[PDB]
């Protein structure tokens, strides 16, 4: 019904959304954010793909925060050698774009509000359930028919539900680390082709870049944290960039690079999931308080995005029962939500053994030959994840699928030029 | 050294043991057990070589060898009432049957034994620091207390791991898997043993299973795992009855007939929980160990009996480094996590391959299969169950050689099928 009342812990991307979804049902929703409101007082700036703009949509603000974003029509792979090598994102209507993290939150917090029967209240942290005033042991929480967990991958109310029964959890932090450095306009315009992800693959150490705005590009840099331990001086940086990343160090600032560097230390990415996401219509995870995954995808607030939406179509479909909804969320929801959790894993794995300047080429280069040649049977794993909803677990299933066909196929291709090259060359 | 305080967390299995060793170092070590002394206020498992060696070395096997019963084969129940028995590798290695209790009550007793020790029952920690949090026997009396090593021997839920948790770069791990479990009792059949008493009995059906270790008095205690599914449907004396019929046939003569209905409705189906993490300790002040640190399902025998060896090895560093607990603490994570994970594996594998692959038969195949090419080569290939139980091959390593082995004859015999067919 309208009349019910939901707390939204966290006034985050995802927090932010889940809360105009809600108010948009008539909900009296209370959104509770830790920090001050950011629109006075993680990632600077990320890949916003359909999924994340089909929650948008759902809400009306796909068309506000699509224009402060730049597109990207394409790769752009920088090899080793300087060449720099530029592969389509699928076909010509489909481009992932470039926001930033904060014009979105900001945008999001307004768009909240908005909604007068919708409160956001900056300031607000919260200890059990206990949530805290603008001075801290003011504990004057407050209940509700739904507590909705949005407090991202350091999750207090995840951590009382890993209290609960038959609750499955797990949490990794991984090998590599990131650090942001920001490539600026050269002579008031971009330094690089600005409509194109701007990747630097090579194995133990990545590099990929995205366009701003003012005309600049942000870059975040994945290395093992080993690595960060060898480059504690500003000569082993310029050396180390010399040797594995030659263009950046004209591109960055080859002064301002070492400001960047040093300016505070590489940041741990951890890899958090659980099961369920729920309890008993009371209380529900969402974004990455439920699923937080290593960004080797670019997917994160995406699929944290359309849990928002995913949810709010159980709304309709059983008609704002949560008794319902709640653990069919975690029914539907889960398989999904692991599945692009295993493909960011898989991916940040697979960038580590074995992506160089090359093979990263030829890879997407052999799935455009194998779509172009059988549509629809074999569809890309990236337009799969990015381009569509197809959901997650099956877009796995089908990117397994593919690759079994495409390793049958070929080996009859191999025997039959192998039993072709002996026949013809005997007689 | 003399100096040190240390405080256990639990007073457990591993908790007490550990007492021990550590008050035979000359600690001034103080156990917290949150519950009364079960002296005065799983019931029985399987112990081996790993706990035995731990044993040993606090001078505590012979009084816990001497209240057990030695189990010196595997008797294996099939559907149809057929009984074989697989002996356990050798005549000098058996596993052996003793109480969870009176394990615990020798070693709380042995725990005492050292002046230097004190062990403080209905004490209950709520938050630790490196300055800790104990309950006092009245329920709010949060009285602080300070040490120089605190050691988490607290359980599969561990308050001190609670806190680890929340550090960085820490990682952990629980699921809870599907089968629950619950306790049955074989008793006396006229005064005697009412089986080979000197037998791990198992029934393996494939979503149920059911195993029986020998008490002193004549019983055997049983352990029934099934999924938290089926247990739902026998809310009934007679579908437990119908139950037994169908998947147990030669338990309910076994069983009390009748006894199998009090035991079954006691108490609710309990759950299994794997957990996983590391690091073990945190920067010279504070190590986790036994459960607190792998909570391993139970289906090798050898939970108890890795946080035993846990205790001998964080010994053993403690000689060879001369009680630096900063050489010590992150020698243990170095060391104990690779064999602490890998049994944590062997124990899940062993149970999903008890789901699909052992019905009666497989398993008396796979015993003696490898009880054969061990004779045939007791060098380069030694036997799963032998390298665990009754050996302290590294447990990574264990899994290695046997990895190996699977290998060489997975190729091996498929050179001779089919190249000489
Ligand atoms: C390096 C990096 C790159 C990324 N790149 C991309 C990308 O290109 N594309 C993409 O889609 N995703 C990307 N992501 C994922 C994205 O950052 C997250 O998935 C997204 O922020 C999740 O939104 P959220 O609201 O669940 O968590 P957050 O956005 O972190 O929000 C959590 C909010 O809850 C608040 N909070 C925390 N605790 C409490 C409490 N106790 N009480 C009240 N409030 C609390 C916080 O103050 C915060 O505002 C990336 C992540 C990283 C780390
Ligand atoms: C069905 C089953 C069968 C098993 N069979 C075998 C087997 O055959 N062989 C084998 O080797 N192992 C077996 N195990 C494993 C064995 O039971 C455990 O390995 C062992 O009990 C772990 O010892 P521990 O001292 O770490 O944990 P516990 O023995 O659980 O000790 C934890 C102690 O700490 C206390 N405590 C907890 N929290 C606090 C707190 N906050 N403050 C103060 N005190 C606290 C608790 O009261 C408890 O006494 C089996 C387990 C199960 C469940
Ligand atoms: C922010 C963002 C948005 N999309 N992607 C992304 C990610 C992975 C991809 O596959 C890599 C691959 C191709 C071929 C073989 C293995 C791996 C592709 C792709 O197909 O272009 C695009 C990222 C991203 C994030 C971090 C790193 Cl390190 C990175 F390279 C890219
Ligand atoms: C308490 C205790 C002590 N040892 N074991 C044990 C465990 C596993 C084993 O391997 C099984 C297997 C044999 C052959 C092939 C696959 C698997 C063997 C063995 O080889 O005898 C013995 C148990 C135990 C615990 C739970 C269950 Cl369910 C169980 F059956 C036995
Ligand atoms: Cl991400
Ligand atoms: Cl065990």
């Amino acid at each position: 019904t309208e009349g019910k009342r939901v707390v939204v812990i966290g006034g985050g991307l995802v927090g932010a959304l889940n809360a105009c979804f809600l108010a948009k049902r008539n909900f009296q929703v209370d959104v509770y954010e830790a920090r001050e409101d950011i629109r006075v007082a993680r990632s600077i700036n990320l890949a916003l793909s359909y999924r994340g703009r089909q929650a948008l949509k759902a809400v009306g603000l796909e068309d506000q925060i699509v224009s402060k974003g730049v597109p990207m029509k394409a790769r752009m792979i920088h090899s080793l050698s300087g060449k720099k090598s530029a592969i389509p994102y699928g076909n010509k209507s489909q481009y992932i774009l470039s926001i930033s993290r904060e014009k979105l939150n900001k945008d999001l917090l307004t768009a909240v509000e908005s909604y007068p029967n919708a409160k956001v209240h900056f300031g607000h942290k919260l200890s059990k359930c206990l949530t805290m005033l603008g001075p801290n042991k003011v504990p004057r929480d407050i209940t509700c028919d739904l507590i909705v967990g949005c407090d991202g991958a350091y999750s207090t109310v995840r951590a009382h539900l890993m209290k609960k029964p038959r609750f499955d959890y797990s949490q990794q932090y991984i090998p590599h680390g990131y650090m942001e450095l920001t490539i600026p306009p050269k002579n008031g315009e971009y330094a690089m082709e600005p409509n194109c992800l701007h990747i630097w693959p090579r194995n133990a150490f990545m590099m990929i870049a995205l366009p701003n705005m003012d005309k600049s590009f942000t870059c975040t840099l994945f290395m093992s944290f080993e690595e960060f331990e060898k480059l504690p001086t500003h000569s082993d940086v310029l050396d180390f960039f010399q040797k594995n990343f030659p263009d950046a160090i004209p591109l960055m600032g080859e002064q301002a690079l070492m400001r960047d560097f040093f300016l505070l230390p590489a940041q741990p990415m951890i890899s958090v999931k659980c099961s369920p996401f729920h309890l008993k219509s009371r209380c529900v995870l969402m974004g990455d308080a439920a699923h937080a995954i290593v960004p080797f995808f670019g997917q994160g607030m995406n699929a944290g995005f359309e849990d928002c939406l995913v949810f709010d179509e159980l709304m309709d479909k059983f008609n704002n029962d949560l008794s319902v909804c709640l653990p069919e969320f975690s029914r539907f929801r889960i398989p999904d939500d692991h599945a692009i959790s295993d493909l960011s894993m898989y991916n940040y794995i697979e960038m580590r053994a074995h992506v160089n300047s090359r093979w990263f080429l030829f890879q997407r280069l052999l799935d455009k030959f194998l779509h172009a040649l059988m549509p629809s049977t074999f569809i890309p794993l990236y337009t799969m994840v990015a381009f569509t909803r197809i959901r997650y677990h099956e877009a796995v299933l089908r990117w397994h699928w593919q690759k079994k066909v495409i390793n049958r196929g070929l080996f009859v291709l191999g025997s039959l030029v192998a039993i072709g090259s002996a026949y013809i060359l005997v007689h």
